[PDB]
């Protein structure tokens, strides 16, 4: 396997003082094997878990950006990120493609631009419950990739890495370690078909569903799945025990 | 008049380095007039300006927000900003309006989540070319207003400012100070007579069209106009120039 990713999404989440006690936490956490952690606070955050974080398996992220600096009240650019020493950014995160406009599209010329830019990209896909139930997850996690693979050039994908968000049992179901290999596999023989063998090899596929120190060791196990975008679990003391699960 | 505003919306533009520039320079601007003002950066340059920013005139604005902390993917929420010690926002900008998806209702509803939170709220309409063409910026303005007066009591206004933004002439034609103006004296007689004349008094409305050292003082001096939601200017040592036409 490649390298693992165990990356925390605190998403709208967060106090000085919680982030203060969990980054301490985070610091005191001895890690013996070869993983890139990686912490994406909201954009206000940011600056303090810089400050803060010095593990040094991590990385800081952003939860999001867009391309250009300019006349975009509220929105942060990925310049204005670089500037400010940030390399990582995590696109198309179901909650954007689901609330906030992020056509398959959208995404796709974002992942271009961050990387164009010389970060780091965590790029979300994932299947609603109409899409699984409809028997439609292969072309739609397929088409979300292709989109995004059709604005890079093969070198670019050493600066990819791929969060599986099965959105179908987001907040709805229950995803099996079982389902969440299937995916993590089609994706990976599409990217070898279609890209190629060694970049298939290499490439992260990490899995953003439900993941917790119950679960974590079960899904690392499986032979497509390369770490974790986790949501809830990474605001508790317990993101430690994912992170030792990839070991 | 009410106490005036300059507010500076630096939008997505910024260097760590710009900034430490810009804010020294703010820093070093003797102001001996009651005016409050604002800077609102990008949010990963808030934390810097609250450090570095501290002539007593200023305060710290939020560019955008969402209601409620969660799983919003890339947001910033209202109790987050709260926490940071932001108390300050800018809500329903016509680029959220025309590129985010911020309906007259959604605005409405973020100006009412930010009052019941504690912000002062810098909360913006305005009509845009076509709208204006086919002569219906009383209808359009009056329209976004009411939005938000609905879900207003009365004693939220003391936290509520206006900002009129002539969106048709933002990148497009010239706004004249006659025309800010007139929209800005229908505003004020709108709210006089459904709202209070009490209100209508005491209600800053600020003009949000390109505002420079050539124009800010003929724009102060119009009855209806309690100062400015500066763009572009606002990144530059202007910005004091117009601090000071409010004098
Ligand atoms: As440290
Ligand atoms: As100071």
């Amino acid at each position: 396997k490649p390298q693992p990713i165990v990356a925390a999404n605190w998403k709208c989440n967060g106090t000085t003082a919680s982030i203060e006690k969990l980054v301490q936490v985070l610091n005191e956490h001895q890690i013996d094997h070869d993983v890139q952690c990686v912490v994406a606070p909201s954009f206000v955050h940011i600056p303090m878990v810089q400050a803060k974080l010095c593990n040094p398996k991590y990385a800081v992220s952003a939860e999001n950006a867009i391309a250009k600096s300019g006349a975009f009240t509220g929105e942060v650019s990925m310049p204005i990120l670089k500037d400010l020493g940030v390399s990582w950014v995590i696109l198309g995160h179901s909650e954007r493609r689901t609330y906030y406009g992020e056509t398959d599209g959208v995404v796709a010329q974002k992942v271009a631009d961050a990387y164009n830019q010389g970060f780091m990209v965590i790029a979300c896909i994932g299947e609603t419950l109409q899409q699984r139930e409809a028997n439609q997850t292969a072309k739609v996690v397929l088409s979300q990739t292709a989109a995004i693979a059709a604005k890079l050039p093969k070198e670019a994908w050493s600066q990819i890495v791929l969060a599986y968000e099965p959105v179908w049992a987001i907040g709805t179901k229950v995803a099996t370690p079982e389902q969440a290999q299937e995916v993590h596999a089609l994706l990976r023989q599409w990217v070898s078909e279609k890209i190629g063998n060694g970049v298939a090899t290499k490439l992260r596929i990490l899995y953003g569903g439900s993941v917790t120190a119950g679960n974590a060791k079960t899904l690392y196990m499986k032979p497509d799945i390369n770490g974790f975008l986790v949501g809830g679990a990474s605001l508790k003391p317990e993101f430690r025990d994912i992170i030792d699960a990839t070991r």
